[PDB]
Formats: C-alpha cells, structure tokens, sequence
C-alpha cells in the first residue's frame, strides 16, 4: 500500500514476507508483514485479539490491515533477532547476567501471555527480538492452526522443530501453555552452550534426540504417555544421561531451573510464574548488550 514506503526485506516469515518501512505520513518506521489471501472467522478475530496483548516484552502489534486480498501486520520495530546476537556471540559467548535478564523477560512475557489465555506455539531465537536497551521481545505468535500446515506457507521455507514440545511430536491434539516453557528452556540451555540442545531433522528424529538425552519416556515419569497417539511400544529406550553434562559448564540454579522446564511431563513442568520465583533470578539484573546496528 502507499501507506507505507518499503525499507528493505528483513525476512520471510511462517505465513509471509516481513518488510521494514515507514508510515508514508508520520514517519514511523515499522515491521510490515504481509499475508496474501475471505479471512478466516477464527484467525479474524483471535488476531484482533492479539493486539489488545501489550507488555513490554511482547512485540507490539500496532495494525491489523485487510485490504485487496491481503493481510497486513503492522509491528513496532526492534534491532535484532536473539539467533543473529547468538551467532554473533558465538566466540565469547553471551555472558551469563544477560542470558539470566533474557530468561527472566521471557519468562514475565509468557506469564502474561499464559494468563491471558494465549500460547506462542513456536518459540524459537528467530522469533525473539531484542533491541539496545537490554529488552527482549516476544515476536510473531503461532497462529491457532488456523493456519496449520496448511502445507506450508503460500510460500516455502523449511521449518524448526529444534523447540517442539515432546506431547506435540507425540500427537497431542490439545497441547497447552507447557509447550512454550519447554520451547523456552531448550533456547535457555542454547545460550548457555552455544549449541541447539535438539537439533532433529525429521519429527521422529526429534523425539529421539530428547529421548537420548532425557531418557525415553515412561509411564513412570509420564502417566498416560503410551496412549498417546503417535506413541509407539517399538520405541527405542534409552536411558536418561546425567544433567550435568547436558549444559556445562552451568550453576545448580540454572541446571535446576532448566530440568522442571524440560519435564516430560506437561502438567509437571515449571509455569512461567512460578519460574520467575527460582532461586536462579535472585541476582537477576538489566545489563545491555553490545549490538552492532
């Protein structure tokens, strides 16, 4: 539209292309995704709903445009990706005061979401955004299978199931605010080692990777598991390794938080809440991080 003057292409998102620009008319400089193709009842109106969702760690959705067979949302603009800081950071690492203030941000983001009664679905250090002043930012939220699959995009791009909660591989249907605290503990243990703590590259081949490393499940520790529906008795089981070689070279509290993040179990798993009362965060500081703009 000749509301907005295109900058550059900044990205090509899960639904569409994502354009920095400026309001043609007061100067503002924005995130513009675009979305080509009615509009669903559903979509229509839980994104409606996701601009009344405002907090500072939330990226702001500012407008909602439909208009010529196409979807407009119009975001507030931030620096940088978390991936882009993280592979930029890849030599010294992020220092730990700062992984513990984007941990805790993320946390309060979730908590209010969670308590708004809105998931994120697809947490992953793409999607979160930070900017100089030591904030971090909650970007493009999943979208309630209104857009599932459908196949794709309208458009290609591969996707990341490097963050995916084990009950969503495993078919649950009705999957709930758990998924997006495992999603944001295995980002949490990355920033720490510098290494994707579940690098899958297929469904099964994810769910492996977990099992490897935290043990297959079992009835034990997960009532209910072997009645999901993608849940196989032909699964390979594995033994969980110690924790502590999983992200060294990190302190108790973190070692610790990180576990009750990463249960099994989704109705075990740390709330978003209640993680923000760790004894992780007891230090827990703003520092901001050197960003080349």
């Amino acid at each position: 539209m000749e509301n907005f003057q295109k900058v550059e292409k900044i990205g090509e998102g899960t639904y569409g292309v994502v354009y920095k620009a400026r309001n043609k008319l007061t100067g503002e400089v924005v995130a513009l995704k675009k979305i080509r193709l009615g509009v669903p009842s559903t979509a229509i109106r839980e994104i409606s709903l996701l601009k009344e969702l405002n907090h500072p760690n939330i990226v702001k959705l500012l407008d909602v445009i439909h208009t010529e067979n196409k979807l407009y949302l119009v975001f507030e603009f931030l620096h940088q990706d978390l991936k882009k800081f993280m592979d930029a950071s890849a030599l010294t690492g992020i220092p730990l005061p700062l992984i513990k203030s984007y941990l805790f941000q993320l946390l309060q983001g979730l908590a209010f979401c969670h308590s708004h009664r809105v998931l994120h679905r697809d947490l992953k250090p793409q999607n979160l955004l930070i900017n100089t002043e030591g904030a971090i930012k909650l970007a493009d939220f999943g979208l309630a299978r209104a857009f599932g699959v459908p196949v794709r995009t309208y458009t290609h791009e591969v996707v990341t199931l490097w963050y995916r909660a084990p009950e969503i591989l495993l078919g649950c249907k009705y999957y709930s605010t758990a998924v997006d605290i495992w999603s944001l503990g295995c980002i949490f243990a990355e920033m720490v080692t510098r290494r994707a703590l579940f690098p899958g590259d297929s469904e099964i081949d994810q769910l492996f990777r977990i099992f490897r490393t935290l043990g297959t499940p079992d009835e034990v520790v997960w009532p209910g598991v072997t009645s999901m529906p993608d849940y196989k008795p032909s699964f390979p089981k594995w033994a969980r390794q110690d924790f502590s070689k999983v992200v060294p070279p990190l302190d108790e509290d973190g070692r610790s938080l990180l576990s009750q993040m990463l249960h099994y179990d989704p109705n075990k798993r740390i709330s978003a809440k209640a993680a923000l009362a760790h004894p992780f965060f007891q230090d827990v500081t703003k520092p901001v991080p050197h960003l080349r703009l």
